[PDB]
């Protein structure tokens, strides 16, 4: 048994207990393609969020193969159906685990609300989607429909340990850094994890939560350029939080706010100028992004950015949604700075409720493993951790 619904009748964030073998239906189980590949079977676990239980050979054309040229490879991983089902379930469980915490509910709500802006038009009076913020969803009868989405969780490329939150860019627009945002893809595996020193293992809910925090930043187009580094990038230090984030430059973070506060006013000015759209009323999409960015509307219908709601939204995404705060809500052991990852990679299986639960992770209550983080101790609980 998986223990995917420890309390209540049904999972609270993921919409169905999928089986990889479940039939396609064009709604939440479907063959999809990323705007050329071969159709891939995907699961829609929530509004705006799809799971592709496949190795990623799609996003980067330069990464279409799974052999080698801090790392680990294995072309066997995630090639059979039992594996795709185990991964679909592992990702499911972890969403439920994250949503079982106040902070995770806040974060996943923010993500679903962060629809990528409709800035894909070359006519300033016109709202239009950007079609790289979409997937094509094949129906049972063979037809496509283009569906917008915020977040895709997909398997890793050749380098199974490399986890990242990446997205498709625009010729001219820096979508992750102008406020618009864009559809985020997280290369992630629930099937392996990292060691840190007593020799323990990182709880995979923390790691998924890390990448989601990047997804939040990137969905509201307030990411820190990856060229700003110490190499550790500012974006990584922010996402980790705790005392690592203090080292970000002083007032240049206060620059960052002003920059993106202005970027949000450029978006508000764009919504006001909108006079046409290319179904869904111009009214309806303007509201969508009113809700997203917390825009104010006057009796006249003009949009603007309230400084205080901006601050609260940009404080929420950049300082509250951190890896360190998740460590705290999860009450797990984590490395204390972004660098203290030692090079231990472990195979794990979190899907068996006997191995790890939505509420306790590995540190199973009322057992050996509940005290002193034993469940995360790769030697005490070596049952759950196979070193590579
Ligand atoms: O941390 C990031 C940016 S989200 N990327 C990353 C680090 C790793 C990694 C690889 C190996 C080990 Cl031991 C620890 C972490 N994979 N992907
Ligand atoms: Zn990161």
């Amino acid at each position: 048994s998986s223990g995917l619904v420890p309390r209540g009748s049904h999972m609270q964030f993921v919409n169905k207990q999928f089986n990889y073998k479940d039939p396609v239906n064009g709604v939440d189980i479907a063959y999809i393609k990323i705007p050329q590949m071969q159709p891939v079977k995907a699961f829609k676990i929530h509004n705006k969020i799809w799971v592709i239980p496949e190795r990623d050979t799609f996003t980067n054309p330069e990464e279409g193969d799974l052999n080698p040229p801090v790392s680990y490879y294995d072309s066997t991983y995630l090639s059979t159906d039992n594996e795709k089902d185990n991964y679909l379930k592992g990702v499911t469980k972890l969403f439920e685990r994250i949503y079982s915490t106040d902070l995770g509910r806040m974060l996943l709500t923010s993500i679903v609300r962060g629809i990528p802006f409709w800035g894909g038009s070359t006519i300033d009076t016109e709202l239009k989607v950007i079609d790289t913020n979409c997937i094509n969803v094949i129906q049972p009868d063979g037809s496509y429909r283009s569906e917008e989405l915020n977040l895709v969780i997909i398997g890793p490329s050749a380098d199974i340990i490399q986890f990242e939150c990446k997205s498709f860019g625009h010729e001219v627009l820096n979508l992750t850094r102008n406020g618009y945002g864009s559809t985020q893809y997280i290369r992630f595996s629930p099937d392996f994890t990292f060691g840190f020193e007593g020799k323990f293992a990182t709880d995979p809910a923390v790691t998924l939560a890390h990448e989601l925090i990047h997804a939040g930043h990137r969905l509201y187009g307030i990411a820190i350029n990856p060229n700003r580094v110490f190499e550790v990038s500012f974006e990584e230090l922010r996402t980790f939080g705790g005392h690592d984030a203090k080292f970000i430059d002083s007032l240049q973070e206060n620059e960052f706010r002003l920059y993106y506060y202005n970027k949000f006013k450029d978006i508000a000015s764009t919504l006001n100028k909108a006079k046409s759209i290319v179904t869904a009323s111009l009214q309806y999409m303007k509201n969508v992004f009113k809700e997203k960015y917390l825009l104010s509307e006057d009796t006249s219908g003009k949009f603007s950015v309230d400084k205080l709601k901006f601050d609260k939204l940009y404080k929420m995404l950049t300082e509250i949604y951190t890896e360190d705060n998740f460590v705290k809500f999860f009450k797990v052991l984590n490395r204390k700075t972004y660098l203290n990852f030692d090079k231990a990679v472990f195979k794990i299986n979190i899907v068996p409720k006997v191995n790890y639960t939505i509420y306790d992770g590995f540190n199973l209550r009322n057992t050996n493993l509940a005290a002193n983080f034993n469940g995360q101790n790769t030697e005490i609980n070596n049952m759950n951790f196979t070193k590579l």
